[PDB]
């Protein structure tokens, strides 16, 4: 059987080979606790240590499964999608119900994540998220409902495949460049560029925006209204920010659909970057990484058009 | 025919009786430009003037249609749902495509909004949003896609009815108290309590939260991760805030599903309020209004359980 | 504690495998029939409806375990025929009860909570699945395998369940339960109604065979807004003019088949099904045919229930 | 500018009513047939496929105007039979071209942009509607009246259109166009395949009539994961054992009908349709039957296309 490494970032989602013994019949599992934290507290340090671990141990194993909380799983998955250089399957998985709760979802989630990680056909598709019998790509996947076990969905382009009876039918694969095809290399980095997110809505204070500028943040992501629009006070602070060196990326609070370039706002005029289908938290991820390569908004836009 | 008043808050969404003449065959339309602004700039002053106008003119007409931009329509609609005391239909409508663009959606949107406003069966259901042949309640309706004409949907409980050939079949009506059944009365108010929204994600700065506290904001709404969870730095600032008088409401960045009380966080312990199915921008609306009645988080929670 | 009766129609969906039930209700159970839901039939429907109506005053609410294949059919039939205003809640499982992360146990727990909540009464026959309370009319099966498959695709759910509490924010407008004019206590059988499908180059043979067998009604799973392939139209038009009740529904999973849109229904005596999908339409047409054979009266029924 | 040919099969969906087309392509048009899409048939399919394959080297891409009722059927049939790798894009309108806010004009503009974009080639036959580029296999009609009805309910769309530009982020894995073993140039007719529906108490009469008429294949719109009402099962089992190709699909709008799950397919010679809904399954079974009558070979086809 294939040997799959399980990297845990927190508690157990099932309760591992003893908690879900059926696992030892499809893979050879070793487990390492890499960090232990709730995902609402996920952070840069954790991201860096994970990417490095996966990159160092790529040849010690046939695949990876990462147990992680659901709240920020979608951010971690995209970070790794951009930084892992192991074309072998890296599959993330979590659980929406506590492991001791009735009809706990963890056990079967874990099983299906190991199934996915172990299938050769899963290789070379970038980092994946596996939940609710579905194989989801790290870029587009996002949490759609606060409590539903079916919460994870790729709301713009769809899943990569479905899992029935330990088998996967892949009918899709992502087009946006990832893993070995990106120029990102966090292997020597101990920190990441500071990027914050500000929200837009009626009568929005500019204060949040101004705090980030005061603190010399490297980038700021705007969760805009509609097609990335900005409340005027926020538009003014961000315009300013962009002229004094803070990268500014326009995304949207609207859960699906792209924030398009030169549509609602003149990005070229202000030196802003439109995030495409990257929601705010995902846009933060690429902006941070783009900032380790360049600070030219034109080049940041190009990065946003390709990753 | 019934006489319907169209209150415009910005430009035309069609191009009114001359731009969509079919209108004069279903209603008697008068139009007033109440303000002229892009909805990304929507604000308290506009909300107050609209509520008052609708309340003053309730007996001058059989119904209201409000033309408004799409970016914050969902916020205005809920504000009015809470403050209008005219049980007559108040129907909001906007357009996702410019009026001069091919297959402009405005014309037929406007027509269907007038159809809705004119149907007696539409009365007593609170403030409505009409878009894409659908009648949506002001509380649950939200913008789901950045550009799609079908963007407005009530993502937790569904629409109230569908519109085919100028006819409506209502199969639902909202249960949460609105209009005349709320204690909110902005008729004498010239300002609203200050409420801001802060976003949570991996490695979230507490700075935004702290700016609002520094400025003596009355309330703060957290767009949390998952079931309203908070990044630790943000959790600490907000906990503090709540002890020194800032109302704190936990909502979620996740587009559907409720942020439940005493689930992921101990709201009772910290004096926080869980927003139920109110997304961040909608939660801001009720929190602002709840703040004109009380500052006791227990009572704010009760308000969040009933409106 | 509330008395709740679990009426089972098949195999179990849990396994007490859910001891936590003692915390919310006094539970007793009866195996009413035992079949795979894909073989659900008129006899089961009649007996179920009669059992609930007969037993209404012995318990505080009912939970009905049922396979997922035709849960949406039974739920609507019960929605139209139950004369008990106490909560009737149907429940199933998408995963075998012995499979890992089986959904049955929590689904069942949630159904008893729903059946026992006093706020659940007077909302008609309910279906509880994946933490959601769904009305029997609009509820349909949306995905072949996903635990979250049950959704009310047109009008949404009535309420969500978290930690054993329901936040109801909706109730259906279409009349059901004791508000309908249907009465199963007098029926040992139901009018014959079949369903035919429409698609490119569709044979009229299925429709023809139904008519030849003297079927009381036929529901057309049409294309788009209830349209019909030419040959199927031709056949059903004659049928409707000669006494067969004919209802236009649609193969399209959401949205209504409207009146006076695509087809001139009055001209032929056809009835438009509204938001009722073909299998749901069938439930209502069978029932309407126990009350009348008149197309206009049947359309009225379809506009009301 | 690119040469794009618009092949019309019905009434127009715009009305130049869209002069803005001159900005993106040199357009010429031919009325290939003229019918309501609810009467779409084998003859139209054959002629369309032949026309595109014959005319492939005269233009840069094709746009096909087609009614919405069976757009998803034609699109898949073309997906399986077009041997031209240039973009073929189907397009419709959900509102009358003269109604207010008609969708046809912008839909058409978007289809020509798609047909003319060089990045659109080699993705198979496409359907463009509501600013979205959708593959012909997974695309289905989701709502009876909404302009946004066309969606790829299982795997999503290939790309979105904004301001005349497409951000393609997906392409289908299932082989299509010249990769299939089908060849319509040799066909004046297609094998007879009908579709029967399953639901509670389903009559076996439709299935029986199809078999009696010597149908080459039958697709079952089953319940849940492709299951069958007892009587329909019994009939199709005999049919499959005696030479009728039988494909299990599902009435359920999303998700696959899987192999070796609910039914022992090999035991009877049934074929599981995968994510192919009944009308789509029919398209592929008709085509498979022009190549073989062997169930295992047909299942292989269903696992590949
Ligand atoms: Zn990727
Ligand atoms: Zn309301
Ligand atoms: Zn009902
Ligand atoms: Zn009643
Ligand atoms: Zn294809
Ligand atoms: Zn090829």
């Amino acid at each position: 059987l294939p040997n799959i490494t399980i990297l845990a970032t927190g508690g157990t989602i099932a309760g591992l080979v003893n908690a879900v013994p059926q696992l030892k019949d499809i893979a050879n599992v070793k487990g390492e606790q890499v960090v232990n934290i709730g995902s609402q507290d996920m952070n840069d340090n954790v991201w860096l240590t994970l990417a490095k671990k996966i990159n160092t141990d790529c040849d010690k194993t046939d695949g990876f499964v990462i147990t992680h909380g659901t709240e920020t799983m979608e951010e971690t998955a995209y970070f790794l999608d951009l930084t892992v250089k192991c074309d072998k399957p890296v599959v993330m998985v979590g659980a929406m119900r506590p492991s001791t709760s009735m009809s706990a979802d963890g056990p079967f989630n874990l099983y299906n994540a190991v199934v996915t990680a172990a299938d050769k056909a899963s290789a070379n598709r970038g980092v994946l998220v596996v939940m609710n019998d579905t194989v989801l790509d790290g870029r587009d996947v996002t949490k759609t409902n606060t409590t539903d076990v079916a919460t994870f969905k790729s709301v713009n382009y769809g899943p990569l495949g479905y899992i029935h009876n330990g088998k996967i039918d892949y009918q899709r694969t992502p087009a946006r460049k990832h893993t070995s095809d990106t120029p990102f290399d966090v292997s020597k980095l101990n920190e990441l560029p500071k990027v914050g997110i500000v929200y837009n809505y009626a009568n929005a204070s500019d204060l949040p925006a101004k705090a980030l500028v005061d603190a010399g943040y490297d980038g700021i992501v705007s969760a805009g209204v509609g097609n990335g629009n900005l409340y005027k006070s926020v538009f003014d602070t961000l315009a300013t920010a962009a002229k004094t060196g803070t990268a500014v990326v326009r995304s949207s609070r609207v859960p699906t659909g792209a924030t398009t370039q030169d549509a609602e706002v003149d990005d070229a005029k202000y030196g802003f970057v439109a995030s495409g289908t990257l929601n705010p938290q995902k846009a933060r991820v690429l902006l941070q990484l783009a900032l380790t390569q360049t600070k030219d908004p034109q080049q940041i836009q190009q990065i946003f058009n390709q990753y």
